[PDB]
């Protein structure tokens, strides 16, 4: 069903793990959960209070309250039975592990986007400020200065009073993690032709950070393939959605630049992280011949993916949300992390 993304290199068994952060050595005792899974749970646990919220309110399943109940304990339960016996639920546990528990916890109880009225009240306003956020850009004559530019809106896509205003107050440089400048050197060069992009979550940071950076992608010589998930997770944006987005959007023209180089991707997804060596075949169809991938948000580039291996040149962009994803890097909160890996 599921193939491997193409720009993993060949042999990806024993040699890509979709992780990032490890809680567990095989020297462990596998009937104890160590106190990197019991913290790490705890980030999913004190992920319930809001996720039973967005699901009690959710209006559009009937007896939605009573339903947010079954899901807040039947998760709680499971996070429990992992830290008495981390073998089950097809442990150790690793963050995909931990987010699929969420995601199935939820569905099975009768929910498939309960993350609604949020996606829409973003893609809303942030619809009604795609022109004026683009407008800028454009008039930033440098090309490498306004690389920076677009590059500071993908992080503030992410947190983000409004969304120009976040763009100019991210965690002072040196980032995390900064490859900025080596980057902007071979941006300069323009050598890219086959862009795809795992964005994350809809509205400004799907609207004013990705797609604004993807036009100047295309108005610089390139084919953008934007990759989203099969199914909603969290305020993700899926490929239906971003559809309907551009849809909007579009001469067919993205405020006077042609589109027809912007193609949408099915990425297979269903959670709000990825395990790339399992994706949709339509997407490894798309990014065959890719030069320039990208995994946008702090599941697919940091907390997955942050250290893969790729044949092409690469860069992991997100901004860091989890005080744990801090830690493990050295960071601080709502740092900004741009890796960039040329070759
Ligand atoms: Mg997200
Ligand atoms: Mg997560």
């Amino acid at each position: 069903e599921m193939v491997p993304f193409p720009q993993l290199p060949m042999p990806i068994e024993n040699n890509y793990r979709a992780c990032t952060i490890p809680y567990r050595f095989p020297s462990d005792d596998p009937k104890k959960a160590t106190p990197n899974e019991i913290s790490w749970i705890n980030v999913f646990a004190n992920s319930i209070p809001s996720f039973k919220k967005r699901a009690e309110s959710d209006i559009t399943v009937p007896d939605a309250p009573a339903r947010a109940e079954k899901f807040a304990e039947r998760y709680a339960g499971i996070l429990e039975d992992l830290k008495k016996d981390p073998e089950s639920h097809g442990g150790p546990p690793d963050g995909i592990l931990l987010c699929r528990l969420r995601e199935q916890v939820l569905r099975e109880l009768g929910f498939r986007d309960i993350f609604k009225k949020v996606k829409d009240e973003e893609n809303a306003k942030a619809i009604s400020l795609f022109p004026q956020v683009v407008s800028l850009s454009d008039a930033i004559e440098d090309d490498g200065k306004r690389l920076e530019n677009l590059v500071r809106g993908i992080f503030a896509g992410n947190i983000f009073m409004s969304f120009l205003a976040s763009c100019q107050n991210l965690v002072p440089r040196p980032w995390v993690i900064d490859d900025l400048e080596n980057f902007q050197a071979k941006w300069i060069n323009k050598s890219w032709k086959k862009a795809v992009i795992f964005v994350d979550n809809s509205g400004a940071d799907i609207i004013l950070g990705i797609l604004p950076f993807a036009r100047e992608l295309l108005r610089r010589g390139a084919q953008v393939v934007l990759a989203a998930n099969e199914l909603p997770s969290i305020n993700d944006i899926t490929c239906t959605e971003l559809t309907e987005i551009l849809s909007q959007l579009k001469n067919g023209q993205l405020l006077g630049v042609d589109t027809s180089k912007l193609l949408i991707a099915n990425s297979g997804n269903d959670l709000p992280v990825i395990d790339l060596s399992r994706v949709s075949q339509e997407l490894a169809y798309l990014s065959s011949d890719a030069d320039l991938v990208i995994v946008e948000g702090m599941g697919r580039g940091i907390e997955t993916n942050l250290y893969a291996q790729f044949k092409c040149d690469s860069l992991k962009i997100g901004m860091v949300k989890h005080l744990e994803v801090a830690e493990f890097l050295g960071g601080r909160l709502y740092d900004c992390v741009f890796k960039f890996n040329e070759v």
